[PDB]
């Protein structure tokens, strides 16, 4: 139950040169994708040439993955194909900018992860899947939509010449399994608010280590959240575009809510328009601005997304003053 990209497809993209105008602005964290819709999977074999090496997978297999999984994200307003390079962009950003402080295996591991972190996103949440008995929801009890996430990127690997993994000895095939497998069990937003705190207090009482692994996957959680929110870290205009995209895909879970007859929450209630400032501003403050404060105090070079966070907290500022 995958499909299975066709062969023009994967061919085009191996033939796919990156302009030399772009090659400069990818390396940027605030870089946007979206204008440049016909070279995303190009893009993504681009970072992960310049990350890992273009020696790193088979570039035959890989653009067979890539093509795959573009075809395998839905078309709903916000957690689709575009977001999913979106966000492994600002990983590429992040390690780009901390190389050695991470391993080829996790180099690779984890932008691919990022490209498969909402495989099969069907623009429904974890609370609204488990109220109503899903089917999905019986499959897996806690993280319902994650799990899921993992098991779909897992079933595009098995398909015939998608393997990117395959040159890998099975012990280090494993240790990347378990690299993506948790990198996307992160993304779930429940899970974050643990992460973060125990960060921060591992962090100023000085036993925040990395050579610990247990420490490996924290903080590697924390570069999962930072890189699924950074529409937050973009500039202005863009920002207020992608928030667009977002409650649109909240107020169709939503209307399905007050076809049953039950009051969602504000944030998914399109008659709520009104307060969105209020809760943007509060998913600066209680969120955001937290998570890139934690991840610029382990790693300094990312900083700018925490700028870019704060500037964008000023215009939401601004947006409720009138
Ligand atoms: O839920 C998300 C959210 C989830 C996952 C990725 C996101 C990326 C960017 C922005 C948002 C999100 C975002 O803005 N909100 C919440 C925004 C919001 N709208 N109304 C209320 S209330 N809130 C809110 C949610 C959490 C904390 C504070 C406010
Ligand atoms: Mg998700
Ligand atoms: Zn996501």
């Amino acid at each position: 139950h995958m499909s299975i990209c066709t062969s023009e497809e994967w061919q085009g993209l191996m033939q796919f040169t990156l302009p030399v105008r772009l090659c400069k602005e990818i390396e940027l964290f605030h870089f946007d994708i979206g204008p440049f819709e016909n070279m995303w999977p190009g893009i993504f074999v681009y970072m992960v040439h310049r990350s890992c090496g273009t020696s790193c997978f088979e570039l035959e297999k890989l653009c067979r993955f890539i093509m795959s999984v573009k075809k395998n994200y839905r078309r709903v307003p916000y957690h689709n194909w575009k977001h999913a390079v979106t966000v492994a962009h600002c990983m590429y950003a992040i390690l780009q900018n901390n190389h050695t402080l991470f391993t080829d295996l996790e180099r690779k591991g984890l932008l691919i992860a990022c490209l498969c972190h909402d495989l099969d996103h069907r623009g429904f949440s974890n609370s609204y899947l488990q109220k109503f008995d899903h089917p999905l929801a019986a499959l897996y009890s806690t993280s319902t939509m994650e799990q899921h996430h993992f098991s779909q990127t897992v079933s595009i690997l098995q398909l015939e010449g998608h393997n990117i993994f395959s040159t890998l000895s099975s012990s280090e095939y494993e240790q990347v399994l378990e690299i993506i497998r948790k990198a996307i069990i992160a993304t779930d937003l429940a899970l974050y608010f643990g992460n973060r705190k125990q960060l921060e207090e591992m962090y100023q009482t000085g036993s925040l280590n990395l050579n610990n692994q247990s420490h490996r996957d924290r903080v590697i959680g924390l570069m999962m959240t930072a890189c699924d929110l950074c529409s937050v870290t973009k500039l202005w205009p863009v920002t207020k575009l992608t928030a667009n995209d977002i409650y649109a895909e909240f107020w169709a879970e939503g209307d399905e809510m007050k076809k049953l007859g039950i009051q969602p929450i504000p944030m998914m209630d399109r008659d709520k328009k009104d307060e969105v400032p209020q809760g943007q501003l509060g998913f600066y403050n209680a969120v955001a601005i937290p998570c890139y404060t934690t991840l610029t105090q382990i790693l300094p070079p990312t900083e700018p997304l925490l700028k870019a966070c704060r500037d964008n907290l000023s215009q939401w500022e601004k947006v409720i003053r009138g």
